[PDB]
């Protein structure tokens, strides 16, 4: 499916305020997997949308004080029925990765785009949200090749800080389905 402007023509869009220029305007080259879940192990609530564009409501579960002191963002989330959700252009710097490292290079927001997968490391992953990543990461692959080179999770790039994807995230069938 097609982009437009740096947004995905088939997502919801939620034009979040965290986010702010890739230095030296540079495309992003590696895709990085990550999941979310809020309150953790729970799905379908609005949680995800608020912690990502700064309005938590830092009482609304025990889970949530922590997480209210964040500052984060991602580009995209994949919830269980496969519904996208978008919050930045994928030309500007989400906040995503945290302290992390690919292949000698730091600061992995800087030239990284970031998509979450409503789930767990050890829950199954949905069919909806297989047949959709791998439709985005088309997406992504046609407007930056050297994304097709460089797909990795935020475990691989914050090993012993994160483990998301997780076990569960199947490599073999998502790499199946991209780049066809
Ligand atoms: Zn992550």
């Amino acid at each position: 499916m097609l982009l437009d402007e740096g947004w995905l023509a088939e997502a919801r869009r939620v034009p979040s305020p965290h986010y702010d220029c890739r230095p030296d305007d540079e495309n992003p080259s590696l895709l990085v997997v990550h999941n979310i879940s809020l309150p953790p192990g729970e799905f379908g609530g609005p949680w995800i949308d608020a912690l990502f564009t700064g309005t938590i409501d830092p009482n609304a579960h025990p889970y949530f004080a922590g997480i209210a002191h964040l500052r984060v963002s991602a580009h995209c989330l994949i919830r269980r029925d496969g519904e996208i959700v978008q919050y930045v252009p994928f030309d500007k710097r989400a906040w995503h990765a945290g302290v992390s490292s690919y292949q000698g290079r730091e600061r992995c927001n800087d030239f990284s785009i970031g998509i979450e997968l409503e789930g767990t490391d050890t829950l199954a992953y949905t069919d909806a949200q297989y047949q959709q990543l791998a439709a985005v990461t088309n997406a992504l692959i046609t407007r930056y090749p050297a994304i097709a080179n460089n797909m990795t999770g935020h475990c691989n790039i914050a090993p012993e800080r994160k483990t998301d994807p997780g076990p569960s995230f199947d490599w073999a069938r998502f790499r199946a389905l991209v780049t066809p």
